[PDB]
């Protein structure tokens, strides 16, 4: 049926290329668009045809970036082949949009995600010349159904002078009333509300984004599907570290310092995280809840089987599969799932009030758990520090879950010191990988790497580890948190230059007598 | 006037000494005791010497010291010299402590201040045994008067199981009342409850810590002064920063960035930090309000000149003469201070609420802006992260400030790469220092690296920042965030190699 129920704002309706004209070389552009989910589409294509055109001839055009974060090949992909963004943030996970980034083509910032919407009205992001969202719906009143995300889409409607809408018959049309969109001062000028959220499963506004109708300059009727990366099937590893996982949880409940419902999770996404949400659904845990920026397949099953109660996001991030079974089925899924503003699913109050159990990712720790999750040997970006941040301080229990090599054994993954750092110490109490768990509380750095050394790194890095600590204990400027200067990146460096951490024996090296 | 109001307690009154023996070989022990202020003092002493006789025999001896923050030589100054601390857990600012720790005698885990209540309620630092509490009066209904700090003491007293209390006549009985103490759920089994404060000035609690009688154990009347260190009059280089960040706010005021009475202030511990605060004395700021972990000497001086109305806070932190000059004048400053539990004053939900300017000391930051609060070479302990985090990532504006350089020239404290990292870029937007100042927001890392280098540092590196620079942003892996992994960490090196970064 009809999408746009509002009947003057069906006169703005034209063709994405049309719509595209509107934005200008140098403008700052807000979109919709979270872990590939519900960014715009058409116009981007579009506009990084022109673009491509005018660079073609001589003429400058490029824009400034701004979304909710990570978008799909419609979107960063079209516009960085066009080399069209000057400017990107917050999170990317495009592979050309990243290239771009890392040859210094594209100047990038990782602002933690539920801060994004904060510093655009701070105005760090410069003036908002368009917002270009992503809807399932126009309502009778003119409000904006979102569609698989709700993002930063609220703040960009506000902050943006003229606002484009492509509505995308794609979605499912009973999406609408799955989302919760607040229009109380979370992310404004001081002094900003209180979120009054006590529980996973609290609605606090209404289904639609508000936006006054003088501003939309463009609608555009559009036809396409988001980006449903593939399931990424657990792997041994991912279903050892899941199994460490799930026995600590296990104890904690045991030694009552969790319930037998644990407490709100967040997860990211990936191999891992889908095995932690396999044994989460086979396990003894009942009457799960999800408090994250995300719902991932393995959350559908555990909100079928009635094992995971309400899940909380401010977006999906399915299979194709998984999309289409929430799709033939959204009126059961939608009473069963929350959308937020990221500004809200993120909220550091809100996050610690719940106690929410933060399981994420990374990169590299170093032997007293820094925790890199972005910078590979400390200055190629992978996608960005994303909502890591936001969840590892503000959680009651700070999880970091990762294989114990990288690159098919010839990086390791913990190291003498990371060569970038996301996550302090005081902000990781839990590592696991496929060697182990190593549980922190209550360590200090000394006491730190020697759990994560024994527990957590690889037998074949192990000794080197050891090594470097113990001649750091001898050694250091200071003892407490002890390293050698001389060779604390030098892991790094050997990587770069050799393709692999491994030392040869032709040459010396203390762990090797 | 007596301190023990309650006549019932009373009966409970023993020697330090005598106290000190319920305190076991391996006990967790909970203290009052934040910035220099209302950690107890006679019954450490005792455990001390006891102690080092037991040491003596044969006899291990030691607890674990869980504080609110810094202490003082009663305290943690003793312990650590009769080889008593095992672990030590937040924030320590005594020598001998400090010493211990960086010998590795004494385990230490500085927690962000804020989180410190929720940690050992969820038991991260094991059992309480013993909270061992600092107060200026208990009442006819046997509530515990705090003295000059609130710190994590409610926590305590909750959680300990037994309970000594070290009532000190030196304390100002007019402190009665400054506290306010909430009896909701900030740091207990989730899910937490919401607190209710919306403005900086707002109480939305009582004067009195809440205890079981039947917990308390023994009762010290001790006599004993607070740790009182001074802070540096602002020289050249504090005024120089004060002045930048001064012009700073001024433009933001008049680009209606912030309003004309700024925002609550939030003002770190450390010399640079304070002299800030006597720029704003005289500044053309007025109505401010502070909603910070510490009140130190300079924002007295703001509520003295008026120029602050009301300032909150866990603690003070105050010279000798400014605690001496407070207690005489306790009426007029009663009024206008509000003394929290530290896991309200540093409770990110509330600060970003209201918006506080963060403005904090740093011991260096790289060319990227990230920032080491703590970690000098990247090994050896100062103080501690304290509430920096709490408060730079949850601020409506996280600012550093620093000399641009340390020891007498031969360190610069904006370097190739933080030797250690306690506040990400992400959680860093304004530098300043004695040359300049660096606005960093809405900047990519190289763009922050151009800011910082051009702006922050001092003559004498900013050519070799640049070279580095440079050469990075040819020869690095990556170009988003560019390194040269081989001389990243090399200034901090030849500074332990030759006693300077300056090279030959
Ligand atoms: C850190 C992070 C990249 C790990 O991803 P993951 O899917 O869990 O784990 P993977 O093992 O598949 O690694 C992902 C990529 O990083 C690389 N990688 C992982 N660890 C590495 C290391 N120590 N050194 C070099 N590369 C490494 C992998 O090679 C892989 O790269 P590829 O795509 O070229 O093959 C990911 O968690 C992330 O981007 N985190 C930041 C955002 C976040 O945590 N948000 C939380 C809410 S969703
Ligand atoms: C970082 C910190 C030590 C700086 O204090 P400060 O008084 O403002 O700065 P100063 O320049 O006077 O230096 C203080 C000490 O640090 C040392 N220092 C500072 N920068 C240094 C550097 N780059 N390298 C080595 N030492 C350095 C100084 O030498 C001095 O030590 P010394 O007395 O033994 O010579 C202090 O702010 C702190 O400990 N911060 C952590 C806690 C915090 O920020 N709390 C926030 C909420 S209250
Ligand atoms: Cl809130
Ligand atoms: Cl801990
Ligand atoms: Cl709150
Ligand atoms: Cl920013």
């Amino acid at each position: 049926t009809e999408r746009i129920r509002n009947v003057a704002l069906r006169s703005k309706v034209c063709p994405a290329e049309t719509a595209s004209e509107l934005i200008k070389h140098g403008d700052v552009v807000g979109t919709s668009g979270f872990t590939g989910a519900g960014y715009p589409k058409e116009v981007p294509k579009a506009l990084a045809q022109r673009m491509e055109a005018a660079h073609d001839r001589g003429e400058k055009y490029q824009i400034s970036l701004i979304t909710g974060a990570s978008t799909g090949p419609q979107l960063d992909g079209e516009l960085a082949k066009a080399n069209g963004v000057y400017f990107r943030s917050p999170f990317n996970t495009d592979a050309t949009m990243r290239n771009r980034i890392n040859a210094g083509e594209t100047e990038y910032f990782d602002n933690h995600l539920g801060q994004v919407a904060g510093r655009a009205v701070q105005g760090n992001y410069g003036k908002f010349n368009i917002a270009l969202v992503e809807a399932t719906a126009i309502t009778e009143d003119g409000g904006i159904v979102p569609t698989s995300s709700v993002g930063n889409s609220q703040t960009f409607l506000n902050l943006a002078e003229k606002v484009i809408i492509e509505v995308n018959e794609w979605q499912n049309p009973m999406l609408e009333g799955i989302h919760d969109i607040w229009d109380g001062n979370v992310s404004g000028v001081p002094t900003r509300d209180i979120v009054p959220i006590v529980r996973a499963d609290q609605r606090v506004g209404g289904p639609v984004l508000r936006v006054n109708p003088d501003k939309i300059a463009a609608i555009v009727r559009t036809n396409d599907r988001d980006r449903n990366a593939p399931f990424a099937a657990p792997d041994e590893t991912a279903k050892a570290i899941a199994g460490y996982l799930l026995d600590f949880f296990g104890h904690e409940v045991k030694q009552n310092r969790l319930p037998p419902s644990l407490l709100p999770l967040q997860s990211g996404v990936g191999n891992v995280a889908n095995a932690v949400l396999e044994g989460l659904k086979e396990g003894p845990f009942e009457n799960l809840v999800g408090y994250s920026e995300v719902i991932q397949d393995g959350m559908l099953a555990m909100l079928d089987s009635g094992r995971m109660r309400i899940a909380s996001a401010s977006s999906f991030s399915l299979s194709p599969e998984a999309a289409e079974e929430i799709n033939n089925r959204m009126d059961f899924f939608r009473s069963k799932i929350i959308l937020r503003q990221q500004d809200v699913s993120n909220s550091p109050g809100i996050i610690r009030r719940l106690g929410c159990i933060a399981m994420n990712g990374m990169i590299e720790a170093d032997i007293y758990g820094n925790v890199n999750s972005t910078r590979v040997m400390g200055s190629k970006m992978m996608n960005g520090i994303g909502g890591s941040g936001d969840f590892a301080r503000s959680s009651y229990l700070s999880i970091f879950l990762s294989p114990s090599t990288a690159k098919g054994g010839k990086i390791s993954a913990i190291v003498p010191m990371a060569a970038h750092v996301d996550h302090i110490m005081q902000d990781a109490q839990i590592f696991v990988t496929e060697q182990g768990l190593a549980d922190l509380r209550g360590l200090s750095p000394v006491q730190r790497a020697r759990e994560i050394i024994s527990k957590c790194a690889h037998p074949d890095y192990r000794p080197m580890l050891q090594d470097y600590f113990d001649r750091a204990l001898k050694n250091s400027f200071g003892k407490h948190t002890p390293h050698l200067l001389t060779e604390a990146l030098s892991w790094h460096q050997r990587f770069i230059d050799t393709g692999t951490m491994l030392p040869s024996s032709l040459e010396h090296h203390h762990h090797h007598h």
